[PDB]
């Protein structure tokens, strides 16, 4: 069935109260539910239809009168239909008892068992897997929930709201009752049972001085990995108070880590549930990336308490209103917490690779789609990450003061209610009116950001009149037509700009945001004393393809002297791309024409000199440095090449890296050595509350340089690699494994690092990733070893994603012209689809670019997708996804 956004209509029913009784046993879980219901003003005498998937019915009733199957109701394992003649015309009670079995629920939706923890996941439509309901977010109800279980196995019982009773039960059981009076949609319901251990703290809110209890839970083995999470939660609460003036409204907040989770985490009210890899960390057992990851995910689920939980969604088409907005809120938070420019750079880096790829694929959709089939496939980088950039542009346009005003208007007006993207734009518009000082102003055009798919292209031409001291920036925007709009309308594009004096590097104008609202415009500046170099889209101010039309000379000057990290980083990116495209074509022609000899355009020497200049600058940022010595991501590059031959691209990258290494390897080595003291400083190694994002960026830089030096076979670098493997930091000794791929000691470090990793569940997964991404010619043989010795038949999504996804980024090997890499991943997708369709669809990610490759590889990928589509037992999720991806 296809759901269309235009078809939204309120229910003919109301659910006012939910009373749950969840009885957990070894071989089954019994769920008793009483729904206190009413007839709505929209009711037209229709049948009462509940969602209910995979439920085993013991009995159902209306007003304590048992209903009988066939006569008064039908159930088809998806919908419970109660014929209208048996539906009361006023307030009534529907009750039911069903059996479900979390033990065998490997799809990790609804109620399921993760190791020895019983946990729910109800977003988007998982509650219907637990009991009958009108499973949609505009059905707001009160919840009274009792959980019972064997006490020895499940001593900790959690649900939403206040725990209002604890009690013993004959036969070694207990129960706990939780009452949550505020209305909520069912996707925010959660329940957890297990032998959980915790850390806790008390937080006192800023304005009302309410005491909030904070609890972070895990299995006993990993309780020592809980501290950073608790710190991140405190940080999150403070930020929402300090930036947005928003306090937590409940007595208690629980964070719970489970080993089996489809995504990073879930914002269930008062009971946030996490993939263990996004909550747990220790400096001995985690790589550096875990620390920013936990900060991000804890912050994200916390900021949902307002943007998603207190202000909720009318329908699922509004998903970006809570996800784009909460990602934006988490980005503000993380940028403030890390104080490094690489935080913003890493987001943009992700958007322009992964999200830009999606938006030019057959899967392209606006951040508010017009239709869906599978809600489990709806949670896309477009909705999230382009969503966040669309939410961030409001702040760019309004500035901090008026943005905060608009945001607070949004919260005060919609608190405790459902909302739509329009409601948010409305609130922002009010601020916009105030800022520009006339109620004539509006943001009507801004709405196109929600409805129009595809990535806009923004291009530039310049003019300078030396005599007039007059400078002009001519701007053009265009979006390519696609399956969603035949004609693309001009968007409201805010362009943050500076003008750099090339002679002294100084700023020539104050902060300026150009408001491009037409297909094209000319922006003129007077009293510009000398010809500037324009600094365009500072902070990456709009989610677009920037075509700056600058010379490499200008870009080099920006890279060295501009004030904005993104524009510096983009100027470097643009220099690299021009080189890549040129060398790519040179290699391609040599291949196509089978040339015995040919020439390659060398890398710009002044560019190499600029890299050396920045690398040697003691005051420059280590994280920024690691970006400039890295070529743009493959998935960013592919946006710019038709019929991309991945082998030719691999040769192109190789040539360009070798060119730069031949000049800078001695600089690289020197820095690798000089950075060690501060990068690997052990002073705070046993203090889990002390996280230094600069220090971690130094380690990133070292590990990046070590990688470059190892590939280059720099003289005696293997010595450094071996010493690096003795480092206490997993980022370092896991790095030592992947860079040793180019030496005969690879399998020695393989075993060494495996032994270090094997007794921590999450570290072992990082080890798996490191092996998976190792640049090995025998990588297929290595993967088979992983399968037989470590992965086996694990249904843990973390294990499966760790073993295979990094490998799919191996440009040379995954895309082997035999198609064997395509064959391998499709075998994994099909296998995984039997028990977890959501994760199987995640494992399809490599195929998203299939129609962008050379015609041979297109054919190879398409063959594997058609093979998958032909599987008799294909899930709804996977079928729908592959049908859209192959334009069927
Ligand atoms: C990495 C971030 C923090 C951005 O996102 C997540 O970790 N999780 C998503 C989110 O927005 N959390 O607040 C998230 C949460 C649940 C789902 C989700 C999970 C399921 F099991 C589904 F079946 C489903 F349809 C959606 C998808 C994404
Ligand atoms: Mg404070
Ligand atoms: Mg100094
Ligand atoms: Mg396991
Ligand atoms: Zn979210």
């Amino acid at each position: 069935k296809i759901h269309y956004r235009k078809d939204y209509k309120p229910s003919g029913f109301i659910i006012n109260q939910v009373t749950l009784n969840i009885n957990i046993h070894d071989q089954e879980t019994i769920v008793r539910s009483v729904l206190d219901m009413d007839i709505s003003k929209h009711n037209v005498g229709e049948d009462l239809v509940f969602d209910g998937v995979g439920l085993k019915i013991n009995e159902i009733s209306i007003n304590n009168k048992k209903l009988v199957e066939g006569e008064e109701y039908t159930y088809d394992n998806e919908f419970l239909t109660i014929f209208s003649k048996f539906v009361p015309k006023s307030k009534f009670a529907f009750s039911s008892e069903v059996i479900i079995h979390p033990e065998t629920n490997y799809a990790l939706t609804g109620l399921y068992k993760s190791k020895n923890i019983i946990v729910s996941q109800c977003e988007a439509t998982g509650f219907r897997r637990i009991t009958f309901f009108i499973d949609r977010p505009d059905m707001m109800a009160k919840y009274d929930v009792t959980v019972t279980a064997d006490k020895e196995k499940y001593p900790v019982l959690l649900s939403n709201g206040d725990k209002v009773n604890e009690f013993e039960i004959p036969g070694g059981r207990h129960g706990a009752r939780f009452n949550d009076p505020p209305l909520k949609p069912c996707y925010l319901f959660a329940v957890v049972a297990g032998d959980l251990k915790h850390l806790s703290a008390t937080y006192i809110t800023k304005y009302t001085k309410k005491k909030v209890e904070l609890y972070v839970f895990s299995e006993e083995k990993y309780v020592s990995k809980l501290q950073w999470a608790l710190e991140c939660l405190k940080k999150s609460m403070a930020f929402d108070e300090d930036y947005f003036g928003l306090e937590y409204d409940l007595s208690r907040l629980n964070l719970v880590a489970v080993s089996d989770f489809n995504v990073g985490a879930m914002e269930n009210k008062g009971l946030n549930i996490f993939n263990a890899n996004s909550l747990l960390a220790s400096k001995k057992n985690s790589i550096d990336f875990s620390y920013a990851r936990i900060l991000t995910v804890v912050g994200h689920e916390y900021f949902h308490q307002y943007t998603g939980n207190r202000v909720t969604l009318r329908d699922w088409f509004q998903l970006t209103l809570k996800e784009g907005l909460t990602v934006h809120r988490e980005n503000l938070f993380s940028e403030e917490m890390t104080k490094t420019v690489t935080t913003r750079l890493s987001h943009v880096d992700l958007l322009r690779s992964v999200q830009f790829l999606e938006d030019s694929s057959p899967l392209s959709h606006p951040i508010r789609p017009e239709s869906y089939v599978s809600m489990e496939n709806f949670y896309t980088t477009t909705v999230y990450d382009k969503g966040s950039e669309v939410m961030r542009m409001y702040l760019t346009i309004l500035g901090e003061e008026y943005y905060k005003k608009g945001f607070d208007i949004y919260i005060k007006k919609n608190d405790g209610n459902t909302a739509t993207c329009e409601d948010f734009n409305y609130a922002m518009e009010q601020a916009y009116k105030m800022k520009k000082a006339d109620n004539s102003a509006n943001l009507n055009q801004y709405l196109l950001w929600f409805s129009q798919s595809g990535t806009p292209h923004v291009s530039f031409k310049y003019n300078y009149d030396a005599e007039k001291k007059q400078y002009s920036i001519h701007v053009n925007q265009y979006t390519k037509p696609d399956e969603n709009q035949k004609e693309k309308k001009p968007l409201f594009i805010p362009i943050s700009v500076g003008l750099i004096n090339p002679e002294n590097g100084k700023e020539m104008i104050s902060q300026t945001t150009l408001e491009l609202t037409k297909e094209s415009d000319t922006f003129v500046f007077n009293n510009i004393a000398v010809k500037p170099i324009p600094s365009l889209f500072r902070g990456f101010s709009a989610p677009v393809y920037i075509e700056d039309q600058l010379t490499d000379e200008e870009r080099i000057l920006l890279l060295k002297y501009d004030s904005d990290a993104f524009v510096r980083y983009n100027s470097c990116t643009n220099i690299y791309m021009k080189q890549i495209l040129m060398n790519y074509n040179e290699f391609l022609k040599a291949k196509n024409e089978k040339l015995e000899s040919f020439q390659l355009t060398p890398v710009n020497a002044q560019f190499i000199d600029a890299i050396k200049y920045l690398l040697e600058d003691p005051h420059a940022d280590a994280g920024f440095k690691s970006y400039i010595v890295s070529l743009p991501q493959d998935r960013y590059i592919i946006n710019f090449v038709s019929n991309l031959d991945t082998d030719v691209l691999a040769d192109t990258k190789e040539y360009i890296y070798k060119q730069i290494g031949d000049k800078l390897n001695d600089v690289y080595y020197k820095m690798f050595k000089s950075l060690e003291a501060k990068a690997d400083d052990l002073t705070y190694f046993n203090d889990e509350s002390h996280v230094d994002f600069d220090q971690m960026n130094m380690r990133t830089l070292r590990n990046t340089l070590l990688s470059l030096l190892s590939k280059a076979q720099y003289p005696n670098i293997l010595n450094e690699i071996i010493e690096h493997s003795k480092s206490p930091y997993p980022s370092n000794w896991l790095t030592s494994l992947s860079v040793s791929a180019y030496f005969d000691k690879y399998f020695e470090l393989y075993d060494k690092t495996y032994k270090l990793s094997k007794d921590d569940e999450l570290l072992l997964q990082e080890w798996l990733k490191t092996v998976s991404r190792s640049d090995r010619k025998d990588i297929y043989e290595i993967l088979k070893k992983l399968e037989n010795e470590v992965l086996k038949d694990s249904k843990n999504p973390n294990d499966i994603r760790a073993v295979y996804l990094p490998f799919t980024n191996n440009l040379r090997r995954f895309h082997d012209i035999s198609g064997k890499g395509y064959k391998l991943i499709a075998e994994v997708i099909t296998k995984t689809d039997k028990f977890n369709p959501m994760v199987a669809t995640q494992l399809c990610e490599p195929f998203k670019l299939w129609n962008k490759l050379d015609t041979k590889r297109q054919e190879l990928m398409l063959n594997e997708m058609n093979t998958m589509l032909q599987e008799p037992q294909i899930s709804n999720n996977l079928k729908e996804y592959l049908l859209r991806l192959t334009n069927k």
